[PDB]
C-alpha cells in the first residue's frame, strides 16, 4: 500500500513563499526512511539538511513540491485555511503515484474538519490522517517537512542577496519590520516579497512616514 505525508513551510512569516511538500513512499520503503533519522533533522545544519533532502528523494516513490509566492498568497479570493486545503490537495492530485493513506499536518486545530475538507478535494480515492502540529510523530510527514523547509530556505537565502537583512521574516520580528519600514520609505511602496494582506503591513505605514 502507498503512504503519503504532507507538510508545509512558511505559513507564519510575512515575507517569502509558502512551500507545500507531498511525498509518497512505499509500505516496504518506510524502513529506509526512519533509518534516515528524518525526525531528528531539526538539529542538522542547513547544509546537512540539504544532504538529507537529496537522500529523502532517493527513497521516495514519488513527490511534489509546490511553491507559493507572496503575490499568490496575498491575493487569495477567500480565507487562509481554505488556501492551504486547496493547495494541499492540488499537490496530492499532482502526485504521479497515488497513495492510499495520507498523513497530513493539520494547518490548524480540529484535524478532523481538515481531513474532511481535503478529502472531498481529492480527485482520487484515499484515506487521510490529519494531526495538528504533527511534531515528528509521523515519519512520512517529517520527510515532507524537510523538502518543504529546504525549498523555503533556498527561496529566502536568495531574498537576502537581493534585499539584504530582511530579518526572520516574521511580523513580530522588529528587524523585518525595520527593513520593510525603511524600504517603504525610499520607495513609497513595499517590496514584491511581502504578502500584502497581513495586518502587520498596516502599522508599518503609520509608525514611520506618519
Amino acid at each position: 500500500m502507498k503512504i503519503a505525508g504532507i507538510d508545509e513551510a512558511g505559513r507564519g512569516p510575512v515575507i517569502g513563499p509558502m512551500v507545500i511538500a507531498a511525498v509518497v513512499v512505499d509500505e516496504n520503503s518506510l524502513p529506509k526512511l526512519e533509518e534516515l533519522k528524518v525526525r531528528d533533522s531539526k538539529k542538522l545544519t542547513p547544509k546537512r539538511r540539504e544532504k538529507l533532502f537529496n537522500e529523502i528523494l532517493g527513497v521516495l516513490d514519488d513527490y511534489v513540491i509546490l511553491e507559493l509566492p507572496p503575490d499568490v498568497i496575498g491575493s487569495r479570493e477567500g480565507t487562509l485555511n481554505e488556501f492551504e486545503v486547496e493547495n494541499f490537495a492540488k499537490a496530492l492530485n499532482s502526485l504521479k503515484v497515488k497513495p492510499d493513506v495520507i498523513y497530513a499536518d493539520a494547518a490548524d486545530v480540529d484535524e478532523e474538519r481538515f481531513a474532511r475538507e481535503l478529502g472531498e478535494r481529492l480527485n482520487f480515492e484515499a484515506e487521510v490522517v490529519a494531526k495538528h502540529k504533527a511534531d515528528d510523530i509521523f515519519p512520512v510527514v517529517s520527510a515532507a517537512s524537510i523538502l518543504a523547509k529546504v525549498t523555503r530556505d533556498r527561496a529566502v537565502e536568495k531574498l537576502k542577496e537581493e534585499y539584504g537583512e530582511i530579518g526572520s521574516g516574521y511580523p513580530s520580528d522588529p528587524r523585518t519590520r525595520a527593513f520593510l519600514e525603511n524600504y517603504y520609505r525610499e520607495h513609497g511602496e513595499f517590496p514584491p516579497i511581502v504578502r500584502k494582506g497581513w495586518k502587520t503591513l498596516k502599522k508599518i505605514t503609520q509608525d514611520m512616514i506618519n
